[PDB]
């Protein structure tokens, strides 16, 4: 198979006699496909900065281990060479603290595992915009990733209504240095969506949210460029492509 950079996929096998699915020493998780009864599936992700190339995952059963490759392809995302060097940014103190508590915190949230499905149906867009800022917009320098766009960026004036792209649980709903005014929903099987830079946050953390229902409204909190809304898809422990995994997800749990 073939994945690119950033995006996920959903990995259909047989349910019957299926012990667990590695990618070496990392068990990756399965739910059941919802229109094959005999089938499960599992979603796996690359990351954007610096993937693998190549990727091989062993489903072992009871009497039986079955191979799966995945090649990474480098995509047609837009890319610009950066000129200055000077990376490593040098933030006050009190700042580097900050970055590095909402780090573990979201670290934490993220890497844990809701093994029910939350969610309802297919992901509907957080807002009926338009896309302004593509994910994946990268920043290269020594022929590397130095910085990408971990999202996607919707038009909104300050003020916009934000909805919930799908049923789930609040699990971020503050204000965080890079993202601003934050909520992040867990939708269950480690799939997780991101909506930053508001100017009002309408949810709390721990609540029960459903499909469509106001979560706050869009500003420009912690951002530079002015108001807009970013949408984010955490999955498979990775950011990915939010659009793309919108598309895939919704193929098979539309109807
Ligand atoms: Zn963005």
């Amino acid at each position: 198979m073939e994945l690119i950079k950033g995006q996920a996929l959903f990995l259909e096998l047989d349910k019957k006699d299926f012990l667990s699915l590695k990618n070496n020493d990392k068990n990756i998780p399965t739910f059941a496909h919802p229109k094959n009864q005999e089938k499960i599936l599992a979603i796996f992700s690359l990351p954007y900065k610096n993937p693998p190339q190549n990727t091989k995952l062993i489903a072992f059963y009871k009497d039986k281990k079955e191979e799966i490759f995945i090649k990474t392809l480098e995509g047609n995302y837009k890319s610009e060479k950066l000129q200055v060097e000077n990376k490593k940014i040098f933030p006050p103190k009190t700042i580097q603290e900050r970055i590095a508590k909402e780090l573990k915190e979201a670290n934490a949230i993220y890497s844990s595992y809701t093994p029910k499905a939350l969610f309802n149906g297919a992901f509907n867009i957080p807002l009926n915009s338009f896309i302004t800022s593509d994910f994946g917009k990268a920043r290269t320098f020594n022929e590397k990733v130095a910085s990408y766009h971990s999202g996607t960026d919707f038009r909104a004036a300050t003020g916009t209504p934000i909805y919930a792209a799908n049923s789930g649980v609040v699990k971020i709903a503050k204000d965080r240095y890079f993202a601003g005014n934050s909520v992040v929903i867990d939708h269950g099987f480690g799939i997780y969506s991101q909506y930053y830079h508001l100017s009002k946050i309408d949810v709390k953390v721990g609540q029960k949210i459903k499909k469509g229902e106001l979560i706050g409204l869009s500003g420009a909190s912690g951002r530079v460029s002015g108001p807009a809304l970013h949408f984010g898809i955490l999955a498979g422990g990775k950011q990915v492509d939010p659009l793309d995994f919108v598309s895939k997800f919704n193929a098979i749990f539309q109807l």
